[PDB]
């Protein structure tokens, strides 16, 4: 039965070290720690890179503005934040667990953190002036806090977030313009559910579908659609206007994301700028 | 009898759980499944940066331009393309299995997939209008379709592939340059082999690394060589220049891809945007 | 005696094939190297970006300045390093393994390495022509060899660090402005003790953070301290001066590290800049 205890421990570990067999071992046969240590990147490493003087963790301030450490996704967010050539400004995009974030103009503004059930949900900060208003045809979506930008009117403890787009191709001298608008209680409130998609059916999405039908078929581009995922919500597209629906936004406004792209075609760019943004 | 069928087991699986010392466990000990899930960033976590609504898969769009979800290529890749300090104008790259792809003046435009074999193999559009001509001691990639620049000479089911270069230095006001172009089949096409190397042997490096020999000792650069893996390839060095042999590229010249950097001695970002742009 | 070897190869080999299961296995169960193939993004994968030509490693001159392939780290690096606004003229590092770096201008130079007792501990290049004043109410780190920037003195076999920071909001239009410095001899030099930091606690955030506490309310912004955890180190904060300590330095001061933000609130970049920029 001693052989038992021996054979056992053949299971626990393996005899062989790590090295360059490690990378031509079979794929069918199991792997020790100090393998895997090789082969995959590890969660250290990436902890590695903002690591300084050998700490438990890395520094609080860095840790702020990125995500907790998740490099992965501060490397894309941070171009598509701010740099882009055809992003009109400087988009906005109010990053939890923050103090300060840019507004349009570009000034740092401390951040009203609104607190849900003694849980802080989100936060905001003053629009500023706007640089430049938005002028050839693209899309964009924007969320705001307490505030319908189309109508103009406060509603307390709601949050509105409108979609605007160009249904014209941007080579088409043609002008159709529409957007798609929506009021979320901040009860129960997720960034993580609302997205801009061409595939997942939609109400928004149904009428962009037949909305771009209406243009001849030279000047046709894909429908992108509101889609929320939340309880409670409720979304309104809008008729075919044919000019374009918000030009500014005052800066006494409060915002919450704001991105739009000058040309219609990097649309799904809008997507990924919120997707990245927060974490689900 | 029940004695084999515990051992096994336990064996087989893990009795302990996850925790911190996981991470203290021995390098040459086994692990389990949610060991690993802690050690290693994991495909989930990766695609976990662009999950929208727990959906199975992320959207579409965004899924098009971003490498189907090659956060970790896509990041690096963006700032390269857009905001180079020194890069000159829009540099052009056409990414696969996308709709529309910039052009030198930065309009963005349909792109013209051609098909092998009822197989798509590359996509080129129209160049547009250069912003400013390449005027520096600099090197460039270029790739053009159905044409060669250093002839101007329109060419059938052929592409070709430009490279020139800056053989002094940026402080050696003395100016000399080269290029060397190449022509390959389509149906021989396949954008992972060609590179750009300083080690490995090939004929343009054979005759690039002589080149900075006539220059004065002072001024000698490390000699960069275009290098096609491809068979049936044809390498041709000219000899030194004096002069740049390319300042613009005509509009209605087909574009594949095409980058310059004002300073010769970032010539290596060049390789780096090819080698991110096209997935091998 | 078959039985001990048959039983073994099920302790090596799952004998499961990869799929989809293999992603829905249970936490608990063990798992060979095609399911950590599947379930982890490996170092292949890493590798598989700058892969070309099918070549068994990535070429010379990528991986000279992508930090031998650390791709993630090249990616969120770069962005940080230039192009980025808020950022007075371009920020300057030296990379390590390197030709070139550019200088505050813009224009790459030859670098200086120096080597101490036949290791090569870091390099140096001309400042250049500044482009532009150091703006106003923003913080940076400077790192200079053989010199002293608050003294304009040389030392020779030494390396002075500067740190200024802004206390005042910047949206307080009162003005209160201090530096922390110290001197490192070149050979207890190691890049990766220094930071800036907000909770350790240090001699220089001792300093400073009474002198913003003796701030009117309202205008008292994070005390943001220098940390060095290199043995025989001094650090020194002067009193609230009120007005910008450093504006400009000269071209021929020699310059290492060098980063400014205009606005104060974005003290972390300067921090995350120099984690990425120097592997430990």
């Amino acid at each position: 039965e001693t052989e038992l205890r021996a054979l056992k421990k053949l299971s626990t570990t393996t005899s062989r070290v790590v090295g360059d067999s490690t990378l031509a071992l079979p794929s069918n046969v199991k792997l020790s720690k100090g393998e895997v240590e090789k082969i995959a990147v590890t969660k250290k490493e990436m902890f590695d890179e903002l690591a300084q003087c050998n700490l438990p963790t890395i520094e609080l301030i860095t840790r702020e503005h990125t995500f907790n450490g998740d490099v992965i996704r501060f490397a894309a967010w941070l171009f598509l934040m701010n740099g882009q050539k055809l992003m009109i400004a400087n988009n906005v995009a109010v990053r939890m667990g923050m103090q300060y974030a840019t507004n349009l103009a570009g000034n740092n503004v401390k951040i009203t953190y609104v607190t849900s059930n003694n849980v802080v949900k989100l936060g905001h900060i003053a629009a500023g002036v706007l640089a430049n208003p938005y002028s050839n045809k693209g899309s964009g979506l924007f969320i705001t806090y307490e505030y319908n930008l189309i109508s103009n009117l406060i509603e307390t403890g709601k949050v509105c977030v409108l979609f605007i787009t160009s249904l014209s191709t941007t080579a088409s001298s043609t002008n159709s313009f529409a957007y798609s608008t929506c009021s979320v209680p901040i009860e129960n409130w997720d960034f993580n559910m609302i997205k801009l998609t061409a595939e997942t059916s939609c109400a928004s999405l149904t009428a962009m579908t037949n909305l771009v039908n209406s243009l001849v078929p030279g000047e046709r581009t894909r429908p992108v659609g509101l889609y929320v995922d939340i309880p409670g919500v409720t979304v309104t597209t809008s008729a075919s206007s044919g000019s374009l629906p918000l030009t500014t936004i005052p800066a006494v406004t409060p915002l919450i994301f704001s991105a739009y792209t000058k040309q219609v075609e990097e649309v799904g760019v809008i997507n990924t700028l919120y997707a990245l943004s927060y974490l689900p």
